[PDB]
């Protein structure tokens, strides 16, 4: 089959059908089945039917970023067993992706879902993608991080989740990520992290948690991070008292580079780095919940265990 209109087809280095920066409001008909690389970025494609791309059995790279995508059929990528790169980024209209869209893509190693406005990550959305190494989910509308979302992503090295409305980190949210190298979770709403949440992140070297809503960090949370060399806890409402003691001992016994850990409370130790603080500064308590040692024994029950010291 000859090359379709408003397109350029060539064979070197791979059989490529290139139709970018056109006025195409949909996928052009007549794309050669021999295509290994398809470039349809910079257009105005609204929908991606299931019939399209099926002919291209040998398709390895597919670019559909910077379009007007709003609805992708669940069987659109059926038959593309050799698909390696899939870029669907910069599609703010694409608010939701059907959980069975990526089934069968066992060769996919890079996936772009950034700047799409994804509200949620559907159950089984990343099931069976055991070859995925780069997953871009940054700058979406994600406001939840469900357990076992990346359970099958054992080869994943880069996971970008920054720029979302993610409120907390459940225990099994990052389970299965044994080969994770960099984890970017900055500019979210993270205020709570489970003690055994980084259970499998032993090979993690980079962890970005800055610009969040964290007030404290448990004792067992940073324990499994044996390979961590870069850590950033900038821009967080840290509370510097007895509850910050397990974090302080960790920051002290840490060789890798880490950003500043600015205190927010109490005002006495405000703006100072928890790193440089001494063991004496980490006693008593600071104001939490209702603003105010005139608290009753019942009232201090709503305070940390160390904070309840007599
Ligand atoms: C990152 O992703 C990796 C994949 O991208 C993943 O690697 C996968 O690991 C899993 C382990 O859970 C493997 O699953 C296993 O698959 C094998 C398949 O058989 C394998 O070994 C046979 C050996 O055959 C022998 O006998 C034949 C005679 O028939 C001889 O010729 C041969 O020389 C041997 O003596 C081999 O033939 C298989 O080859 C496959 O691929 C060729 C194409 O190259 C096909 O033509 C062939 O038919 C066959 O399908 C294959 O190597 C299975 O038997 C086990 O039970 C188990 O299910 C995956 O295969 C493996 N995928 C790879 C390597 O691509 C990594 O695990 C992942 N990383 C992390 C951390 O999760
Ligand atoms: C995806 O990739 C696979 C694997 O690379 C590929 O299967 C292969 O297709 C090519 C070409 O279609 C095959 O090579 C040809 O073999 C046929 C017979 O098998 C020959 O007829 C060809 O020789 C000439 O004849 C043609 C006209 O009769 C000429 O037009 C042509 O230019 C040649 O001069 C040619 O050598 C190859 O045998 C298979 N199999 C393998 C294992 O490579 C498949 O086609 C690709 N595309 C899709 C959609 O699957
Ligand atoms: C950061 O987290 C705090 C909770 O620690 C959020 O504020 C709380 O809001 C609830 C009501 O939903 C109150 O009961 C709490 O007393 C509030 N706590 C504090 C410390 O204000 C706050 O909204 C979060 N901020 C962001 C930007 O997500
Ligand atoms: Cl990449
Ligand atoms: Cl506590």
């Amino acid at each position: 089959s000859p090359c379709p209109g408003a397109c350029v087809c060539y064979n070197e280095p791979k059989v490529t059908t290139s139709c970018p920066q056109q006025g195409l409001q949909a996928v052009p008909t007549g794309i050669p089945a021999s295509s290994q690389r398809i470039f349809l970025h910079g257009n105005r494609i609204s929908h991606v039917p299931a019939a399209s791309f099926q002919s291209c059995r040998n398709l390895t790279i597919l670019w559909l970023h910077s379009n007007a995508l709003a609805r992708i059929d669940a069987a659109a990528f059926t038959g593309l067993t050799l698909l390696e790169q899939l870029d669907l980024s910069d599609n703010a209209q694409l608010h939701v992706v059907d959980p069975t869209t990526f089934h069968g893509l066992g060769h996919l190693h890079t996936l772009h879902l950034d700047r799409c406005g994804l509200r949620e990550l559907g159950p089984g959305l990343f099931r069976g993608l055991a070859a995925l190494q780069y997953l871009y989910l940054q700058d979406n509308n994600l406001q939840a991080l469900p357990d076992n979302t990346f359970r099958d992503l054992g080869n994943l090295t880069h996971l970008f989740l920054h720029g979302n409305r993610i409120p907390s980190v459940p225990e099994h949210a990052f389970r299965g990520l044994h080969s994770l190298d960099r984890l970017l979770l900055h500019q979210n709403h993270v205020a709570r992290v489970h003690p055994h949440a980084f259970r499998d992140l032993g090979r993690l070297m980079t962890l970005y948690l800055f610009a969040n809503n964290l007030s404290m960090l448990p004792a067992e949370v940073l324990m499994p991070l044996r390979s961590l060399q870069y850590l950033r806890l900038n821009d967080n409402p840290w509370v510097c008292d007895c509850r910050a003691r397990p974090l302080w001992a960790w920051l002290q016994k840490f060789r890798g580079s880490s950003s500043e850990v600015p205190c927010n409370l109490p005002q006495r130790l405000a703006d100072r780095d928890l790193k440089r603080l001494a063991a004496s500064d980490l006693e008593g308590c600071a104001v939490a919940s209702g603003p105010f040692s005139q608290l009753t024994d019942e009232e201090l029950l709503s305070l940390p265990k160390c904070c309840q010291a007599a």
